[PDB]
């Protein structure tokens, strides 16, 4: 059983100070999407997510052969944000093993729809993407002080001679270690990456 936090653990694993890290070309679902997380676009892009990649898990216990299946953990939760949390721009993204091509998504869509009918998983796309060179650090605490760790991240930057390509094209980067349904702001643990070059 792959789990991608255990052997890969120095991408989900950063200490709280910062880091460089080279994040390799690594296989997503995706959804794009716009404004509030308590907010139906969002609530659906993350109920789409674990809806399709549960069904290619689970996969095992049933009677399709997906070509090269593994199981698998499934992993954090991640997003990638841009542009008040109803104007935030936003992709919600769950890695997945490599086995899953377009045909194993375009299958699961099928599944889900017949066994999890109320989920709309239209906007899933699967995605191959290298992150690249990226500096990033752990955040512990509510989100309202994650202007903390950026900082201490971009002193970071400073002394290594690396510059900061964050925006609208390669973007901040979120890897959710905590359910906030489930924990406290102040025990909070999310993962803040950044792309520099």
């Amino acid at each position: 059983k792959i789990d991608f936090k255990k052997e890969e653990k120095k991408f989900y694993a950063p200490k709280r100070k910062p880091e460089r890290i080279f994040v390799p070309e690594m296989n997503f679902l995706m959804v794009d999407g716009k404004g509030d997380p308590d907010g139906e676009e969002y609530q659906k892009a993350v109920q789409s997510l674990y809806a399709i990649a549960y069904t290619i898990k689970m996969s095992k216990m049933g009677e399709t052969r997906l070509d090269g299946y593994s199981d698998f953990v499934v992993p954090p939760l991640e997003g990638f944000w841009w542009s008040d949390r109803d104007a935030w721009l936003w992709t919600s993204i769950l890695r997945q093993p490599d086995f899953v091509t377009e045909e194993v998504l375009e299958w699961a869509k099928e599944v889900a729809r017949k066994k999890k009918p109320d989920v709309d998983t239209s906007r899933v796309k699967l995605v191959r993407f290298e992150e690249g060179e990226c500096v990033q650090m752990m955040h512990v605490g509510p989100f309202s002080e994650a202007v903390h760790t950026v900082a201490e991240m971009h002193q970071f930057m400073e002394t290594e001679g690396l510059r900061n390509d964050t925006g609208a094209i390669r973007k901040h980067h979120l890897i959710y270690l905590s359910d906030p349904r489930k924990a406290n702001p102040e025990k909070m643990k999310t993962i803040l990456r950044l792309p520099v070059s």
